[PDB]
């Protein structure tokens, strides 16, 4: 038997006579008795302590009180409500001591084991609460361990954990993506709402993609957490000065190509001097007709007098994408939809949008018209 | 009587005196000791055990803690909170070992009978949790078993069961859909 003073800023349910302290469960002795020191909160506790463990016992030496919660964000009594209130303890390689301060609740602690340990910088922690899910294709392989704040006050970083039987899915290139939190998906013409599973908006969730081809990273490498599946997806950036973004959303109007979305516009900001930029995802599939005389222009949903299209009413504003020839390149200027013939590698320009059809014109003051190449 | 170490992790309500080791509910024996070894979580338990069950136990001889579940996923508390914290075991086929080391959670076992095992290929999971029910014309006829990544990274593989007495009803073309 041995003797350890405790400082506690509280002791509710401890009894001197069974209060057994824990290491894991393991029994490390029981509780000699619990007083206090000029009724400053001071709640000295002396413990009993078997010697085998007494080596051990050192500075760095943490203990706290387990307790029954049954608040609205807890559920650790399981094992206070059968043994009662116990204390735990976690060993420390300090020198020594024999006065010690029980830490407020239980602290976090690392596994010995081999398994993999991985920092997501997120500007915003988002509905993670410790014990949050990581999923690979909705297979749980690991869970969140901690959150803490950066130095600087504009981010938050998390620390994550893997099991090791999935230690090779993480690579370099692997894209993590937040899940959780439901939303109402409505759509044109009908809709449907499904978001996520129960325990993904119980407790949020995180989700992670492997690319096939990249290294697998390890200790504590940082990565970047996506707030959505979509801000996640793997294409190019292009940057876009626009004339002005009158209908543009900056992550709801798509770029259009053979009548199909290939891309995304994602941002959309206000220059100093009264410019508009705009910075856009493109799938891979369509990367390599980006090149040198490949234009953009701005597309109008048109009052069509035979095919009377609602949808493209609804949607508004529209892209279109018309490829061309020459080096790639990635950035643009959006042309808009009146203009689009007159910014062409091969166009008839002589010295406002009526026709001419074989041609259009430009513009007045003067008249300013373009023909077309073809009937050139 | 026999003796067993078994390494534990962590050994949260367990005492030497009654922890009745079960082996789908018969007690094999019962814990004579928990302890540990230089301060590493390497919580020795030793175990006393029927000579009955000596012969079986083997190297692949597997163990676990069970434990009362009232999380937000877990209802399985239905024997530990009326018979306390029990452990669970498994025998093998091994050769023969003493030092073991007890696995973390209760593993998936294979009833020997005559049913059915099959194997679906999902690009994802769904909200298909170890549990989910499978069904014919809405009649349950068997359930999900468990759920792995294929070796390639571009799927998953369920393995799911299938009563004896429905497994006629599993043909080559039969189709099968989440709901």
């Amino acid at each position: 038997g041995n003797t350890v003073t405790i400082d506690f800023m509280s002791a509710d349910g401890i009894v001197p006579g069974r209060t057994p302290v824990r290491y894991q469960g393991v029994e490390v002795g029981t509780v000699q008795d619990i007083s206090l020191s000029d009724d400053l909160r001071k709640i000295e506790v002396k413990v009993s302590i078997k010697s085998d463990m007494k080596d051990a016992l050192r500075e760095e030496t943490q203990f706290w009180l387990v307790t029954p919660k049954a608040s609205l964000a807890g559920v650790s009594g399981l094992d206070a409500l059968v043994g009662g209130n116990y204390i735990g303890m976690m060993p420390g390689k300090g020198k020594e001591q024999d006065h010690f301060v029980a830490l407020d609740t239980q602290p976090k602690y690392r596994l010995d084991n081999g398994d993999l340990m991985i920092h997501l910088q997120a500007p915003d922690l988002g509905s993670l609460n410790s014990g949050s899910l990581v999923y690979f294709r909705k297979i749980p392989v690991g869970k969140v361990y901690d959150y803490a704040i950066n130095p600087n006050k504009q981010g938050v970083v998390i620390d994550v954990l893997i099991e090791r039987r999935f230690t090779d899915l993480v690579k370099k290139g692997s894209r993590f993506w937040n899940v959780s939190g439901v939303d109402a998906n409505v759509s044109i013409s009908g809709a449907k709402v499904k978001l996520e599973s129960l325990a993904a908006l119980v407790n949020g969730a995180i989700a992670f993609d492997s690319p096939e081809e990249s290294k697998p990273a390890e200790a504590e490498d940082t990565f970047g957490l996506y707030e959505d599946l979509a801000h996640s997806q793997r294409g190019v950036i292009i940057k876009l000065e626009l004339p002005s973004g009158a209908g543009l959303t900056a992550d709801s109007t798509p770029l259009m190509y053979q009548g199909l979305e290939v891309g995304q516009l994602t941002k959309l900001d206000l220059n100093p001097g009264g410019k508009v930029t705009g910075e856009m995802t493109v799938d891979p599939s369509v990367v390599t007709l980006l090149r040198e005389n490949t234009r953009i222009e701005l597309r109008n949903p048109k009052l069509s007098l035979s095919d009377a299209n609602l949808s493209a009413l609804l949607t508004g504003k529209t892209f279109e994408l018309v490829p061309g020839d020459g080096e790639p390149r990635k950035e643009f200027v959006v042309v808009p939809g009146e203009k689009a013939l007159l910014h062409e590698p091969d166009v008839l320009t002589l010295t406002a949008g009526q026709p001419l059809q074989v041609g259009q014109v430009i513009d007045r003051k003067t008249f300013t018209v373009a023909i077309e190449p073809q009937h050139r």
